[PDB]
Parts: structure tokens; C-alpha cells; sequence
């Protein structure tokens, strides 16, 4: 359905600084680079001359700007942004040939939000209204896009990985079959807030972690393009590291490396990928008692920083976060229309002659509903 040439390679970025898409806001159009984030729900752009910014939204130059006369305050774990709500006309030059009236938070103050040295000036929150700030009445961009146009209620992301430049594709309103190999396998979206999914089993080199599956999703598991690492609940991180250390034991590394406090280096071109295990996440499938598994390589979880690397699996207190470490192995379809997320082997994933990332199924998995966490 099935080919979108003009949207292929519409994402850029720098290692660890996120993936961005070009957008225009206002009349006449003001071009801005916007970080693509499936982990949030606000469209928010710099609107004042912060030193780190290449450019910013100048509301005084737009005839289509409309003030909502309402502020928005967004503290989060690692920083904060605040702004003034309004609406304006928005387009995506390397996206669908449409213009929509969307909510825009004009960022007037922030802390640890913008990245010194990055090439983006705003964020595109692609998740659902439930988690939008200040509340669910502030319609997210994608919802406005689907309401105002005939663009189908789906988008897909191919994040390619390799400060080294990164690239990828955001296919808005469809799937591009050239971006993946094999078949797409779908997992249900548990609830429409974050893109919440259920992990039913975890294996390290095919060796099951043997944990109560509720631990894998404590307190949620999400698909997040705005996070670099694969983040795991503390207990799961503890078991995964123990197992990865055991499989990779032919070479010893300091405790700091596994905690991300130190790097590891090998003479350029000699990285011993073969000693590092593959990581498999089994996800809840579309049918009762049926699952599938996605498998990533050390090429996804050992990130380049003499070839030096950071261990990009880390502990979380906010549940599993399937960030770029997962997304870079796969073509990911956010099939909002059918409340499901599809995964297929990415045609751009980094691998070697011995192993490739994989999406396999079906598998028989019982009691999968018990894997989801519920607040008592
Ligand atoms: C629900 N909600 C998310 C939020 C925040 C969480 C942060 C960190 S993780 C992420 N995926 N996006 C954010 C984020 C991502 C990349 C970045 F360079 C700066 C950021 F702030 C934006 O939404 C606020 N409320």
C-alpha cells in the first residue's frame, strides 16, 4: 500500500541526540527541525533565542497564529520545559502533502531540555492525549492530522543509527515495504497513553531469565523513539547483566562498564562481537496464547562513543523503555487504527556475517495477560 519515496530518509540526527524531522509552522512557513518522540504527546518548539538554538518559532511573523491564552508547565525526570499554548498551521515538507491546524506549545523557558550542539529546536510528541500536558483536552499533533485530512491513522519508523550522523525514515500514514525484510509481527497496544506493550519472556542467547513476567513490565513497558537506551526495571536489569556477564566471560570488564560509568575499547576493527550474547524480548501476540520474539545484537546495545563503546542497557524505575537500542534493529509500525505495534527486521540494521537482528514466531505462551502490571 506500500511505497512512499518522498518520506524515505526524512530523519536525521547525531548519535545520542535523537532523530529529527523537518517541519514548518505558521504563515509564511517557518522551517524547524523537530525531534520525533513516541514517548510524549506535546508538539513544543523553542520560541525565544536560547543560545543552543539554531532558530526558533517567531509567533509575531505568523498571520495564522492563534493564542490559546493558557500556559503549560512540564517538569520531567531529567529536565523541564514551559511555554505558552497556541495553534498554527503546520506542515511536514518530506511527509504527506497536507497542512493542518495544530496545537503548539511555544517554549519560553527550559532546563536540560535542549541539547548543546544538536540540530533540533522542538519536539513532536507522537503518543496519545492521555499523557499530553496540561491535560488530555490538548489534542496531540497526529490526532489533529488524522481529524483534518485523509491521512491514515498509522505511522512507521525506521531508525538507522550511524559526532557521527544518524538517519532514518518516518512514514506518515503508511508502511514502506522496502524498509524491512521478512514479515511484520504485531503486538497489541495495551492502553492508549504511551505506546504500552507487554513483554512475556526474556532470553539472553536463548537462555530464559526465568523471572515472573510481571517484573518485565513493572510498572509498564513502552516503545520510545525519544530514549537512546534499552531501559529495564531494576530487578530485570540485575538478572540480564548477570546473564550477559556470564555469556561474555572470556573477557572481563570493570563493574562500572555494566552500569554505564565507563567505556570499553578494542583496537579499531577488532571488536569481539561474537563474545557478546543476543537479547530476545518475547512480546504478546495478536492471538490467545500466541507470542513472537524480537532479537537484538551487541551491535545495537554496545554504542560507539581504537573503537570505544558504552553499554546502552540500563536500569529504570519507570519500567521497560524500548528506546533506540531496540528500534534500530527494526522497522516499527505504530498501527494506531488497529491498536497494535508491528515489528519487522530493519533493512538498515547493523550486523555481521554470523548474526542478524530477528523477528520470529509464532510461539505458544500461556498466561500472557498475567504479565501486565496493575496498580492494586
Ligand atoms: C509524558 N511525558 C514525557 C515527557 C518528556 C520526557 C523526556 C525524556 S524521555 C522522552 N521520551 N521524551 C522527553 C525528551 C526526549 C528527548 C529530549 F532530547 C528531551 C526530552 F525532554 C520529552 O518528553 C513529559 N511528559
Amino acid at each position: 500500500r506500500g511505497s512512499f519515496v518522498e518520506m524515505v530518509d526524512n530523519l536525521r540526527g547525531k548519535s545520542g541526540q535523537g532523530y529529527y524531522v523537518e517541519m514548518t509552522v505558521g504563515s509564511p512557513p517557518q522551517t524547524l527541525n523537530i525531534l520525533v518522540d513516541t514517548g510524549s504527546s506535546n508538539f513544543a518548539v523553542g520560541a525565544a533565542p536560547h543560545p543552543f538554538l539554531h532558530r526558533y518559532y517567531q509567533r509575531q511573523l505568523s498571520s495564522t497564529y492563534r493564542d490559546l491564552r493558557k500556559g503549560v508547565y512540564v517538569p520531567y525526570t531529567q529536565g523541564k520545559w514551559e511555554g505558552e499554548l497556541g495553534t498554527d498551521l503546520v506542515s511536514i515538507p518530506h511527509g504527506p502533502n497536507v497542512t493542518v491546524r495544530a496545537n503548539i506549545a511555544a517554549i519560553t523557558e527550559s532546563d536540560k531540555f535542549f541539547i548543546n550542539g544538536s540540530n533540533w529546536e522542538g519536539i513532536l510528541g507522537l503518543a496519545y492525549a492521555e499523557i499530553a500536558r496540561p491535560d488530555d483536552s490538548l489534542e496531540p499533533f497526529f490526532d489533529s492530522l488524522v481529524k483534518q485530512t485523509h491521512v491514515p491513522n498509522l505511522f512507521s519508523l525506521q531508525l538507522c543509527g550511524a559526532l557521527a550522523s544518524v538517519g532514518g525514515s518516518m512514514i506518515i500514514g503508511g508502511i514502506d515495504h522496502s524498509l524491512y525484510t521478512g514479515s511484520l509481527w504485531y503486538t497489541p497496544i495495551r492502553r492508549e497513553w504511551y505506546y504500552e506493550v507487554i513483554i512475556v519472556r526474556v532470553e539472553i542467547n536463548g537462555q530464559d531469565l526465568k523471572m515472573d513476567c510481571k517484573e518485565y513490565n513493572y510498572d509498564k513497558s513502552i516503545v520510545d523513539s525519544g530514549t537512546t537506551n534499552l531501559r529495564l526495571p531494576k530487578k530485570v536489569f540485575e538478572a540480564a547483566v548477570k546473564s550477559i556477564k556470564a555469556a561474555s566471560s572470556t573477557e572481563k570488564f570493570p563493574d562500572g562498564f555494566w552500569l554505564g560509568e565507563q567505556l570499553v575499547c578494542w583496537q579499531a576493527g577488532t571488536t569481539p562481537w561474537n563474545i557478546f550474547p543476543v537479547i530476545s524480548l518475547y512480546l504478546m501476540g495478536e492471538v490467545t496464547n500466541q507470542s513472537f520474539r524480537i532479537t537484538i545484537l551487541p551491535q545495537q546495545y554496545l554504542r560507539p562513543v581504537d573503537d570505544c563503546y558504552k553499554f546502552a542497557i540500563s536500569q529504570s524505575s519507570t519500567g521497560t523503555v524500548m528506546g533506540a537500542v531496540i528500534m534500530e534493529g527494526f522497522y516499527v509500525v505504530f498501527d494506531r487504527a488497529r491498536k497494535r505495534i508491528g515489528f519487522a527486521v530493519s533493512a538498515c540494521h547493523v550486523h555481521d556475517e554470523f548474526r542478524t537482528a530477528a523477528v520470529e514466531g509464532p510461539f505458544v505462551t500461556l498466561d500472557m495477560e498475567d504479565c501486565g502490571y496493575n496498580i492494586p
